[PDB]
């Protein structure tokens, strides 16, 4: 029972997307980085977390992989630089991705 | 649920210690970083993972907190530089720590 608390209480932002690119987990550190409360994010397509100017390209990148210093755009349109760590998580016969993000 | 695979399959080394500083989780990325298999680590004390020259000082730092670019020393004695991210995790009244580590 300690795996969920270890991610929930992580000092890094944690974002898990499912096989249809919907956000399934979004922790309080991620709420602070993006300016969204998790209730606004869960169950929605990852697109809402992607900077507006990368929404054309980003789906092709995920699709290609299914087959880093990054600039994050907040809810209010302001931007911050982050470090992203991505892991591909194979479970339940599905491919999930976990992003671990820090300022 | 999904929170175990998200840490088990993480590209970052992940080390979880319990309230007694015993290692309770040590993923394959951490095995590669330190050169220990998890059977050599689980149930053992945190100090087996601390470089010998930091074993005098490290216990007082954990104690103080209970009450980063770091040089890791592998099983074979070689050393590598890492980045550590620590989180304090409270669950069921007990304090755990999770280290996420990368080369
Ligand atoms: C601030 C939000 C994000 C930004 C700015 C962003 C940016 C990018 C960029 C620019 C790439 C193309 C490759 C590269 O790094 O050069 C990429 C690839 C990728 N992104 Fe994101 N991303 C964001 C969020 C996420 C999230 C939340 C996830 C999944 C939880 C994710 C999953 C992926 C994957 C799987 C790829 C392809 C992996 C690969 O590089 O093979 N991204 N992203
Ligand atoms: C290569 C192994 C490690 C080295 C070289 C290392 C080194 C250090 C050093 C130099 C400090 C004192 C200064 C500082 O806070 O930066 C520190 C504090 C600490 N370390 Fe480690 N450590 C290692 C592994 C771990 C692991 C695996 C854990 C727990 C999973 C851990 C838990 C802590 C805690 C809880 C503190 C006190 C943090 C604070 O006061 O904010 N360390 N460590």
């Amino acid at each position: 029972g300690i795996f969920f608390p270890a991610l929930e209480q992580n000092m890094m932002g944690a974002v898990l997307i499912n096989e249809n690119d919907e956000v399934m987990f979004f922790n309080p550190a991620a709420e602070k980085l993006w300016g969204y409360k998790r209730e606004e994010v869960i169950g929605n397509n990852i697109d809402m977390l992607i900077p507006r100017d990368l929404r054309p390209a980003h789906p092709e990148y995920i699709r290609h992989n299914r087959e880093r210093e990054l600039q994050l755009e907040k809810k209010d349109g302001s931007k911050i630089w982050t470090r992203f760590a991505l892991s591909k998580v194979s479970a339940e016969g599905k491919v999930y991705y976990l992003a671990l993000v820090r300022d």
